[PDB]
């Protein structure tokens, strides 16, 4: 079927910079003909070529094209002028999840449950297509205008074909031990991350903290962390079935028999998994 015109820079009115990266910048832009707002990621071809990132830029584009779910930032289009690449991304009006965590300290039982259920839901979809995020964190979990989550940042993801290959290491506090002792990663890697996130929603801080990265990696492989007193019991329990050094024993992985058991965990008792994105999120305390 024929497609709409290939878009070009002039079709937009660029506005504020939302965020600046090492090899890119996200700029909020407004499309002239439609008046729609898109968050446009811009990258300089020369810089990318100079830094051997073609693999990372191509992957991000490819992975996102394949995605088609309400909990993932959509990639509306792409185009390029002589020196730059533009990626039309959906604009999450309420920003990073982390913002909220800092704004209110920790989440209460209901808000933790709800949002954790979306992450899980989103992870089940992703893994369903044999895709590993590899750097999941509150910074990558955005919130749309309705306060529903929207995972983004897939340039460092990985597509499976065998648990497989390797490359980089995501943010320190979310790295699973297998990456520190095996230089290899699988789906559970995202599960370990999930465990960390859940723990952070409840305690206000991630499981492994230390003066530097080398120190956090030291705690990770030794599994050094502990729960705070008021930590919701069922939540605590779920987290213990997630932060397991052995990646084949994490609740939710293939060897553990998938997402059935995970969604069936007591912590999600009252969750209705079927239409999460059509439910009204609990007001963030
Ligand atoms: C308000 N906000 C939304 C951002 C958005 C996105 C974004 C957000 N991140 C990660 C968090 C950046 N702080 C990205 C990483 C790679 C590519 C895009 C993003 C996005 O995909 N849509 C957005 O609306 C964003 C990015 C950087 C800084 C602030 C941001």
């Amino acid at each position: 079927p024929p497609q709409p015109r290939k878009k070009r820079p002039e079709d937009f009115k660029f506005g504020k910079i939302l965020g600046e990266g090492s090899f890119s910048t996200v700029v909020l832009a407004r499309e002239l003909a439609t008046s729609r707002e898109y968050a446009i990621k811009i990258l300089e071809k020369r810089h990318i070529i100079k830094e051997n990132k073609v693999p990372y830029v191509t992957r991000e584009r490819d992975v996102m094209s394949r995605l088609d779910h309400p909990f993932f930032v959509k990639l509306y289009f792409t185009f390029q002028d002589d020196e730059k690449l533009y990626f039309g991304l959906s604009y999450a009006k309420n920003g990073e999840l982390l913002k909220y965590i800092r704004k209110i300290g920790s989440f209460d039982e209901t808000c933790t449950r709800f949002y954790t259920a979306e992450i899980v839901s989103a992870l089940e979809y992703l893994h369903g297509k044999g895709i590993i995020h590899r750097d999941l964190k509150p910074e990558n979990i955005l919130l749309n205008e309705d306060m529903h989550i929207q995972i983004t940042d897939f340039g460092t993801a990985k597509v499976l074909s065998p648990a497989r290959a390797n490359s980089f290491v995501g943010t320190a506090q979310y790295v699973s031990p297998e990456l520190l002792t095996e230089k290899s990663a699988c789906k559970s890697s995202d599960l370990w991350a999930l465990g960390c996130i859940i723990y952070q929603l409840v305690a206000g801080l991630p499981p492994f903290r230390a003066g530097n990265e080398y120190l956090i990696f030291q705690k990770i492989i030794k599994l050094e962390y502990d729960f705070p007193e008021k930590f919701f019991p069922k939540a605590r329990d779920l987290v213990e079935k997630l932060l397991v050094l052995d990646a084949t024993k994490r609740l939710g992985c293939e060897e553990m028999e998938g997402y059935g058991p995970l969604k069936a965990h007591p912590f999600f008792e009252s969750v209705t998994w079927e239409n999460l994105h059509q439910q009204t999120p609990p007001k963030l305390t």
